[PDB]
């Protein structure tokens, strides 16, 4: 795609360079090749190569101090020239002898007044997961990328803006959080840092955004930037008292914890795909914030909430037990017809005392699942399942309103999902709360990959079962009856749950026998004992990180409680300073 | 709670620093600041803080001697000042700088004659889990804990008492056990006993009990405390011959044996709650002491009484085999009624010869289950178990007696729980021993953890099931029939302990087919064998350290075994010495 072309523009480069002559001696540095042709006619000094590139880019890219300074001379205008492609828009020599850290390139470029300030926008520098580096756009924050300590002081002297920002927001302090060498990055950060002696009015370039309203202590967090992280809250730190081993630490909290109504350091980290930014959860200003939120506020409004669910549960079950069944009007048309109730009409519906307290909690039922679409409508899997929940109550309401027959397929839907809804709340205990992780991850996991490969063998079995069974009585032998009881029929003996078809009274078909021991050895020991092989290495890989797994729910429950209960009912975790002299921020102790 | 009081009274403290300038002063040690609110008014010289600290105290947490000289030389009552809050009460200055390891302002004040015997009594001080420190109530205890030698040198030539008692009763040298530095808490230990050269009569000091009773050396076994035990150990320990490579080591085993009445050191082990106090049973002395009171008395006299018991509940279950039973008396009350007998009133169930026999078995069960109650009763797991099985022999006595309906159900009780009580008797046996610890582990572990979310999907789908068939005729397909057999059904079609319900001469319904194909993924695949993965893993953690919870098992049996035999029947273990020459003490020789 893109890279089909990127990797064609790079082979055009090469091939342009060959046909140039000053190219090509701009590339290997034969400085009589280049004294030739400038003494020569101007043989295209003001070249346009193939990624927009001059000569002096050319000698800046393959490190020719001596080639590049002979450019100069021939011609200055070269040096404020940007190359000028899609993929390297607006980038100028100085970025290169930057990236390519040549320091006597670069003190001879800002001689001749190269830009500090040039921009460059082109797709091969923006943030992307084509681009194997993103550096920003500035010269200061290449040089701050690839860790030139000398070139940054010489950007910073001749006037590269330390405020810059790229087309993302980020200025250098966001760029540095971006990179994969990140001790070297807290070096750089810490020199950045210095220069903003003047300038802290207004802001103090830490806590700049960029345009998803990060500040760079917020992007160390949901990055997952741990070593930057612990680094920036060193800041953020203040330490209270020494009393020998023990040491109080009254820790500032403002980003960290939910100041305002937008999004804060705990929902930010939650509501990311980032694995690495779960890190964040085991810092410590971190940890001890969520063990407090959940203690004090989070789990008796949590407990509270699952124990007023499963009395609605209770409730819902039991008008599901007691709902209203007369005996049917009309005959058995078939033999096969078995049944012999039918569910009476909204008329009849509603005539004893007992129907009076079974209506009493069908309005109970049907206005918990209104105040379920109310509270989660208008805005996670267990989030789904309540809302499903929540639908097949209403609608087996509209089945009762305009007599509708099949209420029961409404509610069997919505007795399986009220109940296993209460599963959502055993994160509420930390022994109980992974367990439902292993579920998700045995589920959209090892069920939905191995499914596949069960389905075909299900089906072929299935289909040979029926036509090995098509001639015969199904009296005898009827679990492949017709072709969808044969497919269910297989299913069920694919997990051993129904016991293998056998009557020893009648000869079943030989080809029978033959399949069934193929059937057997297949799916009933190998394919299913595989499946279970593979849920015992879920269980095995959750219950490692069990501990970490379960303070990732406790976030993102406190932080759903934080969102849908009101301020007064939720107090701010922490003490609040301005009563001790600290300013209005809350702050947390840890003694450690 | 008490946590964020403590968070406020902290920053209460910083505030009234802020407040005062000579508690900033002494706080930041600025000398012109000291001299001039001094040489001014007594601008509250005798201040009291937040914390009921003064000045001085301020300047002792500070490391600030410049400070802490110039406010001496302003009051010098001010030395013999307490802290006075519930947090810090009657700690002084001398408590802070020897925390503080600040050996200038120790002497400092030890010139200007601060006590060395006040007692820190403040809740900051005391042993509890909320206190990140536990150093007692003395500097010399303060200075013992911090590793301060040279610290403690100058308060016992100022005269601090290494005997005196902190409010637990601990001395200086049971503090040094209860500290988490063992190996800097050895060396203090050893240099604090060379201080004991007089007052050595009347007790050693190495042998004063704390309020719990406990000597430092039991209190180094209670903890846990491997490496100060080992140390307590040499002083208990006499090398008896060397020959060549081999060593004839006897050892005193008087606190380590059941001296007396009183609880020693292998019944204080077993009975507390922390693991590391099970790592003293292998060490050296204790683990010879474990295996010979074992070998010789223990599983003789433990493998008579699993014989009897054996023999007994044999007897137990011959009786409810031979109980008495008449055909029934009244007539079939439904086609659904099955019983066919009733049991014989107390009249008619004792007129034959082996209905006597019936009775010398009952009379030997009813005696054995009220000597199991008088042997139990006046004071485990299995200690529950056998006092349930022992009331329901006597349930079923008294109904007996009375001639009440349904023995049965006491008897089935009895039944049971009599022969899993055989499972006690396991660990008579190495092998066999863990095999209990791993059944109670898996039950008290992974089935009460993971039974509440099996019990809602249990819940969820036997109400569908329910509804589902509540339509249809039971004589076709009953599992559902009513709501109790629908829950029963789906807890074994859970477990996959019966077939999955099928008629194919009926058309079940069709929301059946989803439902049970539903069921048979999320429980009998999934959740079941993610029990069973668990439960695989408390059997590889319980037969890692099986060796190791097989001689904890021992241990107390043995510690029960001896508590209810007379001493006539179990000797005391290790030679006695005064017949060798050695004293009244009981040693065991050691030969590696
Ligand atoms: C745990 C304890 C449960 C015990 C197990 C259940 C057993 C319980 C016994 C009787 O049958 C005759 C009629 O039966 C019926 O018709 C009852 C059908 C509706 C019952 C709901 C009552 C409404 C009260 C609404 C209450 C608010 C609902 C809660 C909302 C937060
Ligand atoms: C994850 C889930 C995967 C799917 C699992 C299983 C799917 C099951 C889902 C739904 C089935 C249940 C719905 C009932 C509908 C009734 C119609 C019917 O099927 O039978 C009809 C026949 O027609 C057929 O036999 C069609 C089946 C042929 C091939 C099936 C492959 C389709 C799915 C491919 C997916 C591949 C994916 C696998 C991997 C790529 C009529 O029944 P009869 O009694 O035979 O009448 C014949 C009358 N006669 C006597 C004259 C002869
Ligand atoms: C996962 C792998 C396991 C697969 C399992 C087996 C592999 C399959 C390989 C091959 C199967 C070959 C099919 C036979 C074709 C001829 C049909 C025929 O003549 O039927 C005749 C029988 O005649 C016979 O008995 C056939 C001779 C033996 C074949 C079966 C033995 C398989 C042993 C395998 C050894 C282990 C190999 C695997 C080791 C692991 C007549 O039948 P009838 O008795 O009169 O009944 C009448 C009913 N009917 C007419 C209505 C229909
Ligand atoms: C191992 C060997 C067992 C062999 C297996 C059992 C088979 C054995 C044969 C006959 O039926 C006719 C009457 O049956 C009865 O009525 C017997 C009911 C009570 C039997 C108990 C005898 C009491 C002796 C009390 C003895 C003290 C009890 C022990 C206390 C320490
Ligand atoms: C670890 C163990 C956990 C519990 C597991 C299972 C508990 C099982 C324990 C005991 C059950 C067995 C005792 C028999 C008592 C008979 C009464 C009865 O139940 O049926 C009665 C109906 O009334 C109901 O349906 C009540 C049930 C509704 C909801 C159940 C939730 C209660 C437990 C919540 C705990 C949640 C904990 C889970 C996680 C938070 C009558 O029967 P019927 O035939 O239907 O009559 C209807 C007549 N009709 C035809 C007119 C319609
Ligand atoms: C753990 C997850 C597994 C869940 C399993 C299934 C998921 C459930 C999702 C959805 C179920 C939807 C319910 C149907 C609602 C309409 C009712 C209806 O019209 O009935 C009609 C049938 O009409 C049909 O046949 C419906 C069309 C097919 C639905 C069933 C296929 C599910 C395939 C799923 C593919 C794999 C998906 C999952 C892959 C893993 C009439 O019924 P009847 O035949 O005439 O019988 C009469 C008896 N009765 C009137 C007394 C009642
Ligand atoms: C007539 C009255 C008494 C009915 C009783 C009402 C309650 C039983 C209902 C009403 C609103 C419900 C709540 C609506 C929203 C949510 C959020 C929901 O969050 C998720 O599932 C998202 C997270 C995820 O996907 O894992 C969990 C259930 C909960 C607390 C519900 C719990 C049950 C509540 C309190
Ligand atoms: C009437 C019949 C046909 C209904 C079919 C039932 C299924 C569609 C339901 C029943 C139980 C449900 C499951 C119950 C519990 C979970 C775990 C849940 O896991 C989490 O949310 C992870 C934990 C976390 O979010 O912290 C994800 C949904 C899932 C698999 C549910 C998916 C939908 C299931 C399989
Ligand atoms: C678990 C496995 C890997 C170990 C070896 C077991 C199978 C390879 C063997 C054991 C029993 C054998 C079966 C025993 C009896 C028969 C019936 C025989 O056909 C008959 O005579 C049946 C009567 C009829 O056709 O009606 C065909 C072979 C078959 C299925 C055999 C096929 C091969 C089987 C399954
Ligand atoms: C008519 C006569 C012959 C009846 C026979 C009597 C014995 C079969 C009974 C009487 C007292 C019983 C003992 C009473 C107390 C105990 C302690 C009990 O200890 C525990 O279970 C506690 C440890 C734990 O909880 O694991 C184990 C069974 C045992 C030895 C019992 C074993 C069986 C004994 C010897
Ligand atoms: C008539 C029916 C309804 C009675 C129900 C039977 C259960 C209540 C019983 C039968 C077997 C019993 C178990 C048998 C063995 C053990 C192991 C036992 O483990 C230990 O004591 C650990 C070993 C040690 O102490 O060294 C703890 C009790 C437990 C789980 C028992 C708990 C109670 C159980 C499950
Ligand atoms: C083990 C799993 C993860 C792998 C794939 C298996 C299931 C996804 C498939 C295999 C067989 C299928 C079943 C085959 C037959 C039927 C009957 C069909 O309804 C009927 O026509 C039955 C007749 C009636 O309703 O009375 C509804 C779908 C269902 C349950 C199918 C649902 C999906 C099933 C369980």
């Amino acid at each position: 795609s893109w890279a089909q072309s990127r990797d064609e523009q790079n082979l055009l480069q090469q091939k342009r360079i060959w046909e140039s002559p000053l190219l090509l001696a701009a590339k290997d540095n034969d400085v009589q090749a280049l004294n030739k042709l400038l003494k020569y006619e101007d043989c295209k000094v003001h070249q346009r190569g193939a990624m927009g590139e001059t000569a002096l880019h050319i000698a800046a890219l393959y490190d020719n101090l001596e080639a590049a300074m002979v450019l100069m001379e021939a011609a200055p205008e070269l040096v404020f020239e940007p190359m000028t492609s899609e993929l390297y828009e607006g980038q100028t020599a100085l970025h290169i002898a930057v990236v390519n850290q040549n320091m006597n390139l670069v003190r001879a470029l800002l001689a001749r007044r190269a830009s500090v300030s040039a921009r460059a926008t082109g797709t091969a520098f923006r943030r992307s997961p084509c681009n194997l580096i993103y550096f920003g756009e500035h010269p200061l924050s290449f040089a701050a990328c690839v860790n030139s300590e000398e070139i940054v002081r010489l950007l910073i002297e001749h006037g590269a803006d330390i405020r810059a920002q790229d087309s993302l927001g980020n200025t250098v302090l966001h760029i540095l959080i971006l990179q994969p060498n990140k001790t070297f990055a807290c070096q750089m950060y810490n020199l950045l840092l210095s220069y903003d002696r003047h300038g802290d009015h207004l802001q103090p370039l830490d806590l700049v955004p960029n345009h998803q309203g990060l500040t760079p202590f917020k992007l160390a967090g949901v990055e997952g930037n741990t070593v930057m992280f612990q680094h920036l809250m060193q800041k953020r730190k203040h330490t209270q008292w020494t009393y020998g081993p023990l040491t109080s630490t009254l820790y500032d909290l403002t980003e960290i914890d939910s100041s305002g109504d937008e999004q804060s350091l705990l929902e930010l980290i939650i509501t990311t795909k980032k694995r690495e930014a779960r890190q964040i959860l085991d810092q410590t200003p971190v940890k001890e914030l969520v063990s407090l939120k959940w203690k004090r506020y989070g789990r008796p409004y949590f407990c509270m909430l699952g124990a007023i669910y499963l009395l609605y549960i209770i409730c819902f079950t039991m008008c599901c037990i007691y709902r209203p069944l007369k005996p049917r009007t009309n005959n058995r048309t078939s033999p096969r017809d078995n049944t012999l109730l039918q569910q009476k009409l909204l008329q009849e519906a509603y005539m004893t005392p007992k129907d009076d307290i079974r209506l009493v909690g069908e309005l109970v039922t049907v206005i918990g699942a209104i105040i379920i679409l109310l509270v989660e409508v208008p805005d996670g899997p267990f989030h789904v399942l309540i809302i499903t929940y929540a639908f097949m109550v209403l609608v087996t309401m509209v089945m009762r309103l305009i007599s509708a027959s099949g209420e029961v397929v409404p509610m069997s839907f919505a007795l399986v999902l009220g109940w296993c809804n209460v599963m959502y709340f055993a994160r509420g205990f930390q022994m109980l709360g992974p367990f439902t992780i292993m579920i998700q991850k045995m589920i959209f996991g090892d069920l939905m990959r191995f499914c596949w490969l069960m389905a075909v063998v299900i089906l072929g079995f299935a289909s040979a079962f029926y036509i090995i069974f098509q001639t015969e009585d199904p009296e005898e032998l009827g679990h492949f009856y017709d072709y969808p009881m044969a497919l269910f029929s297989t299913f069920e003996l694919f997990l051993t749950i129904i016991d293998g078809p056998a009557n020893y009274n009648v000869d079943l078909p030989f080809m029978y026998s033959i399949t069934y021991a193929a059937f057997a050895i297949i799916a009933t020991l190998l394919m299913l004992n595989l499946l279970i092989a593979m849920m015992g290495d879920t269980h095995w890989r959750v219950a490692h990180e069990r501990d970490e797994l379960w303070r990732a729910q406790i976030v993102a429950t406190t932080v759903m409680l934080e969102r849908k209960l009101p301020r007064c009912l939720w107090p701010r975790s922490g003490i609040c300073g301005r009563e001790y002299g600290l300013g209005d921020r809350w702050f947390l102790r840890v003694e450690d």
